[PDB]
């Protein structure tokens, strides 16, 4: 299982900052047979990065997308239009967009569908507020998220899959679960894979863990065996922090 | 008044046929002095659009946009990234993303705020349901979406605005309401723009009408006193489209 490392911008920079990052990391990315490097930049700069990152092994990703090719979705992307530009990822169901911009569970499996259906290659984020934490649904919450977001996909779909549990109490927190802690519910959720699509699937599958990563800390949350990479946010703003997070994947 | 005409792709094209649509009605498009002629693209295109657009009247301006300039919203592109792009103009609260992504008035409000504080031009939306229509609240609910996102702005940045009436049921339906019955509700906008800025902001303030304008029936909302122009969604995705409809403001 290839570790994979993606970089949630979110809001944060300026086409030129974006376009001055992409071209002080692409050239000590480690090698992508090694390690998916990916940055998920804000639309507007998807564009001149996915040209930046000409021949490098710097992925470009987008951080939302919709369900459909085309249609009346005023402000919407489609899974076509960012293939077209040579996007390739796309982060899927991140909590910052449930609870604030309605993306249901249902919303979130039709555009895993889509992705398949388009190219990318989605990160599906799941995760568990600290209400539910407390109340113990953990294991629950994350098992339906993922239970309905993979819905409609085969095995060998599945198998290139990416899901990114997040604990959403650990985003931008600095309260960051603990790899043991999140190597179980990472555990149960390539068992719920397992139990849904099968062995092979589960264990291919790259399920990561997103929630306050650090520089000085994925190599921990890595070296856990159901672990296979972070989404990493706030450290992945400076292009040194982002190269220290991606050597973490043994280079 | 000077006419305004507003295209909204929605979300339609690959960057090329973007790329192409300007690069088709860019040096053809009525003289800015006459016709505010503007097309909405999707994030994705619009740092070509705004490039290739560079130097004539053809402005270009965004479907949507967030209210802080920064942040941990993923998914969202904020109105510095924009302005800082060239981008002039910026759809808030299209029904789309009201009834479908919770676009609500005080998000709306936030947004109006954030255009003028960050120099974008917005091109407020608002309209009533087929329900609302039928129960008799068209000048309410119309009023009322108004009013609230027009508050906290001065008369002198109110003038500057571009309040797009659009009834909800003729938004790509085929069906369109009367210049007469849109003019109403326009001029009803308008007094509550007067009632509450005075009667000057409320004389220079621009009001469309959109909902199924297509380029042989736009004249007939222009010709209405009330209607300032047309924010056009289907009409506008063909060059040839978008030039009748614009040169229906020339004159």
């Amino acid at each position: 299982r290839k570790p994979i490392i993606a970089g949630n911008w979110k809001m944060h920079k300026t086409l030129a900052e974006a376009v001055q990052f992409v071209e002080d990391v692409k050239g000590h990315v480690p090698p992508a047979d090694e390690v998916i490097s990916v940055v998920c930049a804000p639309f507007l700069f998807l564009d001149r990065l996915v040209q930046a990152a000409d021949g490098t092994d710097l992925k470009i990703g987008a951080q939302t997308m919709h369900f459909a090719d085309q249609g009346a979705y005023t402000g919407e992307v489609s899974p076509v239009m960012l293939k077209d530009l040579g996007v390739t990822y796309v982060i899927l169901g991140h909590s910052e967009r449930r609870q604030m911009f309605a993306e249901t569970d249902e919303t979130v499996n039709k555009k895993v569908l889509a992705a398949f259906t388009r190219g990318l290659i989605p990160i599906i984020c799941c995760g568990e507020s600290l209400e539910e934490r407390e109340a113990g649904q953990t294991n629950a919450v994350v098992a339906s998220q993922v239970e309905k977001a993979l819905a409609g996909l085969t095995p060998e779909q599945v198998k290139q899959a990416v899901i990114a549990y997040e604990p959403i109490w650990a985003i931008g927190t600095g309260k960051s679960s603990t790899p043991e802690d999140a190597n179980s519910v990472c555990g149960h959720i390539r068992s719920v894979v397992s139990r849904l699509f099968g062995p092979e699937a589960a264990e291919a599958i790259r399920i990561q863990y997103g929630g306050s990563v650090k520089p000085d800390n994925i190599r921990d949350f890595l070296a856990q065996q159901q672990i296979d990479g972070p989404l990493v946010g706030g450290a992945s703003l400076e292009p040194a922090s982002f190269l220290q997070l991606v050597e973490a994947g043994r280079h």
